[PDB]
């Protein structure tokens, strides 16, 4: 798995690959790993498939549960805490091979400067949380390759479209070097998924746009 | 790794993928795993890269060593025996993770019928050897996928070119399901290697021919 | 990690580096490890990031929880004991890799001599606590380099600013010899954090003054 | 440790950091990890300090030993095989923590094409060797950051000085992310060492040139 | 650590060193290990610092707790039994390295013979207790050197002042042979602590007097 | 144990403490850990006493063995190599507990510049060797405290006598913070040993000069 | 077992107890543990009885073997090194429970003056040796008690007879606190053995002199 997230002026982008494996064997080509957790938050999870899916589903329910009980959504810091507490509670199972490693992207509607109101929070298996301040992060077996790609590419990010293009290229570099991260599949027409969040909320990125960017990267490197 | 070998009227073809890995990480993209070991014999090896390469080199040296000492090449059965003895001697190292599993193809010039002089021989880690009688064989982590692919496609093998096509398609199917087997890289222009052996001896298959077959396979799958 | 704390005439200083790691890999560059836990108390924690941040947040809540319930803050000795009990309760998880080692600096509003009212308390993984009397202390993987540096630098501590300078130079020496402690990052503009506590309370040190002192130390050592 | 090596038109460059550690503690700041092993060959080694230094000295003695005994230097392939056998012979000690992981850069005087006579060979702990054909390679705990950096910078390599600049920037990126790899120390004036090899042989790069490149990189990032 | 206790005509003295260690490293120089537990009782503890501190604190509150509840202090035997029960309750944790070993000195106001009301009680990690009748006892990593020193010097104990000097000299001998016991620090001006207990109760011994005895012992040794 | 080594203009000084231990128990007060191994070389060894002594005796015999067989002494590099090989050959026993870590000080008669012809070489348990280019080094349980001390004191080193004083003060700091390193014993008159090496060869430093420097240090720190 | 040894002006004394045990059970009451191994050297050995006895006999044979071969006895330093090598060679068996710890008391005929010719050498299980300079030493399970007793009594040592009295009293204190060290047996008439060594050589101390000193100590403490 590789899931990336990056800030751009006035929003945040999260993108993730589509592969699941069982050892060396490919067991999935269509996996959706990036979830719109609520109107202003997206979560992407690496690790054991059963746990990652359960984490995303339970987390979204917990956030909406608070909003309906209290009439107001949690602050973004509260959302961070609840995800950290979920991961911390899984630590024993994670030591037994039931690992979930999330990455959190959001847009804080209560931040002062909306141009920088995008948020990226990385986590570890002990429930540690760190709000990223350098503009991008990645999680999963390909995250090193994606972070090093984004390091060289982040200067190109000026808006949502270029942020999306950089995100897709980082996922391409991750799959280029990590066999557990799936590249774009032109035969089957399967591409990474992506969510973009700004002051108007989170939206799934249409597959056609990601297909366009993926084909452009492939064309460029040939 | 996946190495395939199959018989066609009047010879054999062996083809192998180009990938090396370290865990999840891709560490090689142009590995050549199919060696012409003498004028009528090719060997393909899966397993630990260091041991596999050393096996191929030492095996070819051993065969040519005997030929120069005695003025005639070993019989095909003799070549089998020497390869098996080599694998058997590595069993302890193989149990420590230094494994080499070879696959042997050849044209036996001392056979009865020239059209049935093709030979395919598989091996196991204990030095066992089995002369394949059912037309094809494969070795490596994607070998089961490649053999089940060849089971359905072998009926269309009627000559050297269709033999080659089926071998390349089998490797394509292995890469489709085994992340440790490399698919055709149309971006970098890297394709499986192949050797064809008939009464005129063993020759490397030009990459342009394999590239054309791989693109036709990819187009048919889309 | 290296957290340092030292007494100066009238108060106390605590400073800490900004690095987190996973094995050899650098995983954070702007980590804030020195917390204002109440108006006269600062806590700096080393060890497992998740546990360290949870300790600081829970400890600050615990002290304020008592203050609001009882109408008065805890005595400084009460604050020591609650922090020690928190560490002791974590001993089992700490043996399994979830370690948190705090360092405590404070200003005792109920002390006898206001110019010796500074306090520094070090802890161990079993919940042990020891009030330091020799003027400085450190915790973390670079703490021995820092303490041995402060041993030679402590004499120049006459007020709050010179105390801050010594704390920053100790952290510089710690990062000089310990790869798990971060030194000043002049390219990114990232520097250690610091808190000063005196009779008027605990305040964060502005990044600018720490940056000036770090550059002074740097070019003093480069020639 | 990070050792990088890359090809440029007419030669190769190899560069390595200066740090030695004992766990978290820095125990060395001026270590030289890149050795001129003969007039057309440089070796950079990562791993246990004692073993790395021994490997370099013995390997250089072995090559000159053969040259004086036989009157001609070994072919580049023979040089590869000798280093590979040395690594393979150390496998048991490396499993006990006495690991040496070399990277080999050379200029093949016997190549028919002097523009592409540069050679880069990587190795693994079992003595496996692979001639790199993508133009760059790295070894050590920061090699993945360095390789992902050179992936984005390699298109700027047009001569020896651009190649040297990319090699220094790759080492900068590795130290940026790997605490066991040393960045440029402006306070002490200690910079990565480098060797450049062309048809005229292998020569140490003067520290002044590497310092100027490091200052340019540092000011660019600021 | 070394804690000594010895009986003199009409009373008892207890003295302890000032050192704490973390393995080989010295981690404390002014630890106070001798506690006035109530008006007629002192306890010195060796072992894991956290457990020793906690033991002295909780034992003192337990004795005063009983006094305030029932209007009368515990009999000396009751004080012994409660301290033994506390050690016995710590046994499992003590076997994991959370060991506290106390030594109890006191003056029994309800003693049968008012001239021989001095009391010394030693304990073991299992909670065993033994009322010492040979006039002195010690605990800690230097207790054997201190007890053998006192075996020779105890004949000199004729009043409270000579008993104090012997206790301090026994601590000096323990520090002489045991690096985990701290000796007098003439540079910093730090000396063992002592408590003296007679019919008028237990009082802290002024540091000036201990320093005087320590300097005299140092001069008699040199 | 703590052994310190220190370059000064025109030579080197090496100094070592006198303590040996068995667990917490002190087993020796006058151990000599710094050996003149030939006319221009000294070695101090930390670790298992039996192994350290064996190492120093055998190494000295080896260097002189070559000199008598070949009519010239080994180059300094050759001397480094032989010590490294001796340590590497002991690695198996060292993993079993028979550990010896040497520190090599010497004056290279063949060096280009005689003023900086002093040489300090550190070693690890795997036979690794590194020629120290920063001027000082230390080995043993207290070596980190000693190196941090010398880091602050090294600018005072202008000749052999100031270098000897810094070395003695480093050993004093190491003993101050490491119970396995013995401090100056004024009651018994026992002080660290030291060897000074310059162009005229290696020579033991008399106990009286070291006692003088130790007393001056103790007095300065006592106020 | 306790073996003590002491320097006195112009000579040296060594004494040892007579007990052997198998666990708690006493197995011997008249064991002689101090051997005249040379005209000017004695050796006393603690540990496994079989190994201690064998060590004594072999060491004595070895020294006399060299003397008859070369015509001159070994220097005292050579006698030290030979006993050290013998202990080191037993180290593997010592770890399996075949332990011998010797203590060496000699008179060095080649020393400067007869007043400083006495020699005490202590050894450890690794073959370490140390020439003792504080005037006395002990070995065995009661050596700590004996050394502390001798620390208080050594000022009284002015000649061989006061040295012998201090030696017997140290052994008395060891047996007083160590059940593995035998005390004077008045019922059976068994007492510590002792060897005195001066310029006239090594002499077995008469039992009657030891019995006098034992009864004087026993009466002095009654
Ligand atoms: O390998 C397994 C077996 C279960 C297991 C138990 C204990 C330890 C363990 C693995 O050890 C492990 C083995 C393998 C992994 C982790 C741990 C990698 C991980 C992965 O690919 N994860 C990518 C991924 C990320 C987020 C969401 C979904 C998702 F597939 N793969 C896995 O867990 C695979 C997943 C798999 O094959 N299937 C087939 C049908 C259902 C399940 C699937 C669910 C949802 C989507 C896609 C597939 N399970
Ligand atoms: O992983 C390693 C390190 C050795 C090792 C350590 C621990 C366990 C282990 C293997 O256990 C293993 C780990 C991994 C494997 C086996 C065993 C898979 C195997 C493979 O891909 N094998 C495919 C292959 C087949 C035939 C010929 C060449 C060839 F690469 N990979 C490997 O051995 C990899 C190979 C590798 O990265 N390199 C980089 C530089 C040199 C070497 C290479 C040589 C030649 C060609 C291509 C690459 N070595
Ligand atoms: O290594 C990990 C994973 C958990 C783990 C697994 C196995 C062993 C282990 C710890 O065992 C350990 C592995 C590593 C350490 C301890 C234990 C060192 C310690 C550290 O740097 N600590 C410095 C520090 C001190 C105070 C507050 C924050 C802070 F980072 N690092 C850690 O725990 C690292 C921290 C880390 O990478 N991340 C990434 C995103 C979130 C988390 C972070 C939180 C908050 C601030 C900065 C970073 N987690
Ligand atoms: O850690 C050690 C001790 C040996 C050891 C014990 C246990 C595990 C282990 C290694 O396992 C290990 C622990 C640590 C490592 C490897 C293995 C990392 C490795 C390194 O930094 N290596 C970088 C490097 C690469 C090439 C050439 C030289 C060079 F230092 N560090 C090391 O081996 C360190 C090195 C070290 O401190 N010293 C001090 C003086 C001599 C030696 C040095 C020699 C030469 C140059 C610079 C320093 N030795
Ligand atoms: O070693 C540690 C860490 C806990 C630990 C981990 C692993 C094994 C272990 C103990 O196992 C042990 C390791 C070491 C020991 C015991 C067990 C010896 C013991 C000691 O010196 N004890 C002397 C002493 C006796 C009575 C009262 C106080 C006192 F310090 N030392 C200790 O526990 C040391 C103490 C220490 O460094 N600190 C620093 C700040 C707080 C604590 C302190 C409290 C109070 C007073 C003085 C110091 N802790
Ligand atoms: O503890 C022992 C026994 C061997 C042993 C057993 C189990 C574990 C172990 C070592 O593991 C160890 C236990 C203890 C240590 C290391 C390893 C520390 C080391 C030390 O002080 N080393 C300082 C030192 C350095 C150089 C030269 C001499 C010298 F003492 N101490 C030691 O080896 C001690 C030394 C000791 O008591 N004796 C008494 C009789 C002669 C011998 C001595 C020789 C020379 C000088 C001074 C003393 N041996
Ligand atoms: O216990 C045993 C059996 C050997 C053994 C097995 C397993 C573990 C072990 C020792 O481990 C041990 C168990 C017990 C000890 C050491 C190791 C103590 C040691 C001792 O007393 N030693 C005092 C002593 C010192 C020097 C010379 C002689 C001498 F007896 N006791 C011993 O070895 C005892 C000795 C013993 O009972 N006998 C009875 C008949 C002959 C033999 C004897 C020989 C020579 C002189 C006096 C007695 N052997």
């Amino acid at each position: 798995t590789t899931i990336v997230a990056l800030k751009y002026p006035g929003g945040v982008v999260m993108a993730g690959d589509r592969r699941s494996t069982q050892g060396n064997m490919i067991s999935g080509r269509d996996v959706r790993k990036v979830y719109i957790t609520d109107d202003y938050t997206a979560t992407g999870i690496a690790g054991t498939a059963a746990v990652a899916v359960e984490f995303a589903r339970l987390y979204a329910v917990e956030l909406e549960h608070y909003e309906k009980l209290e009439g107001v959504p949690l602050t973004f810091a509260g959302k961070i805490n609840r995800l950290a507490i979920m991961v911390r509670g899984n630590l024993a199972a994670a030591m037994q091979g039931l690992l979930a490693l999330p990455l959190l992207a959001g847009y804080d509607i209560h931040a002062s400067d909306p141009q920088s109101a995008g948020r990226i929070v990385s986590f570890d298996a002990a429930g540690g949380w760190n709000i990223e301040e350098e503009g991008y992060q990645a999680v999963g077996s390909g995250s090193l390759f994606a972070k090093s790609s984004m390091k060289k590419l982040y200067s190109q990010v000026t808006d949502g479209d270029s942020g999306l293009r950089v995100a897709v290229e980082a996922l391409y570099d991750a799959a280029d070097d990590d066999s557990a991260t799936g590249g774009p599949d032109l035969v089957r027409g399967i591409f990474p998924t992506a969510v973009i969040i700004d002051a108007d909320g989170a939206v799934d990125v249409p597959e056609s746009r990601i297909a366009e960017l993926a084909r452009a990267i492939i064309e460029s490197r040939s």
